[PDB]
């Protein structure tokens, strides 16, 4: 790619599109409109990815920064629309899984969409210690988002059967863990301190996406929580 | 009905081949071919947008016609063709040294002949359903004409490869692309010789070999 970056932008497409596949195999076998919901939702995540991470790997969705620093930086910008985009959506899934109401559903993704803006100004300015600015108040918004997560929509799913419960657990522990990486991964690329560069950041994403997408979707689709 | 099998199984095929022509593509250097691996992969992406909406169930109205009868209509392929196929008038057309005015005309009758096509699938009164599905199946015979005639000629210079790879994109074109007319006519929007079951998997079978035996001729072929 521009810094050996293009391999990961690569087996992320098609790791996206495996999973897609699974899922979309696996909704052969569905016979419940609850259950048709959360594979409509779920396959369209990592579609959605798998389209960011292609447009990506032939080179658009690629822009170029140059900072008052006098570095330059090369970003993926297309990262952040399928995010704004995607992480919506897995709120939507866990949400409507924990029984969680439509106002906590999008009290979240209120904030989870001022959470990936936020990343992408502070992606986007010339100006450093705004970078700095905006990536942090971008990290206090998603460490909001995640306690809200485990609050809200687990007070919420806390009557649940133990499936529900369960399986609730697990997705929320997917987020909890990958997501909270995603602003380390980005502090030490290329875009925050520049210590490992662009090669090793795409990388990161790349994994954290695929567990984040594929992972996650995976776990819930191969539950009857999702039934009724 | 069921023929949501063939709806799925259409976006997995179609999935398939993007997935063939993506790691087929790492191997690309020269733009020129990397601009010809953009097109195709886009192809059946598209495609299988347009296939997963119809499998959700999204984009299969009903229509009752003057005559009584309520057909059910995917619409939604005819949002896939719209794009779709002047992408693929494009993939020729490059392959071909045509020019933009040489492409872009025939979009222009593709395009009509979409849309009519569109038109004759909704109209409620059956003689104009007929009306303009006739008119349609003439635009896309004055489209396969310039599409050899102009087409032909443009790569006639060429270089016996890609002269070779595109007689035979032709060929696929010519072969599939006109069974379009007669799925759409024996099916249940016209005289209703097959059900939803059979005239998807026509359909899809039409869909796989127009879009992903297209493209791997097309991206594996020693031209590109
Ligand atoms: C699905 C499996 C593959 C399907 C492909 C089979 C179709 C036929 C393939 C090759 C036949 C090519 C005949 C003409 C090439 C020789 C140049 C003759 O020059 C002539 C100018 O091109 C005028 O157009
Ligand atoms: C906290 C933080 C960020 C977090 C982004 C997240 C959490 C992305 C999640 C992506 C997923 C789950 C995709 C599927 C940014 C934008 C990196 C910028 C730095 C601040
Ligand atoms: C990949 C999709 C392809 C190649 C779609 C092709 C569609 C056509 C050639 C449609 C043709 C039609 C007519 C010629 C008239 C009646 C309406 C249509 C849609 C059947």
């Amino acid at each position: 790619g521009v810094e050996g970056e293009g391999i990961w932008l690569a087996l992320g497409t098609i790791g996206m599109l495996l999973g897609m596949l699974y899922f979309i195999a696996d909704g052969l076998d569905v016979q419940d409109p609850r259950q048709k919901e959360f594979y409509v939702i779920t396959i369209l995540i990592p579609a959605i990815a798998a389209a960011s991470y292609l447009s990506m790997f032939f080179g658009f969705g690629l822009t170029e920064v140059s900072l008052a620093n006098g570095r330059v930086v090369d970003v993926y910008w297309a990262r952040y629309a399928d995010w704004l985009f995607t992480t919506p959506l897995l709120l939507l899934d866990i949400g409507l899984l924990a029984g969680a109401s439509q106002r906590d559903i999008g009290a979240l993704v209120g904030i989870d969409a001022f959470m990936i803006v936020t990343g992408l100004v502070a992606t986007l300015t010339k100006v450093v210690v705004a970078r700095y600015a905006f990536w942090t108040i971008s990290t206090i918004s998603m460490v909001f988002l995640l306690y809200y997560l485990v609050a809200v929509f687990g007070e919420a799913v806390s009557d649940a059967d133990e499936d529900t419960r369960s399986t609730f657990n697990a997705l929320r522990n997917i987020i909890l863990v990958t997501w909270a990486i995603y602003p380390v991964a980005w502090l030490v690329g290329t875009e925050g301190l520049a210590l490992t560069g662009l090669y090793g950041e795409t990388l990161l994403f790349m994994v954290l996406d695929l567990v984040a997408k594929v992972g996650f979707g995976f776990i819930l689709l191969r539950s009857r929580a999702i039934m009724g």
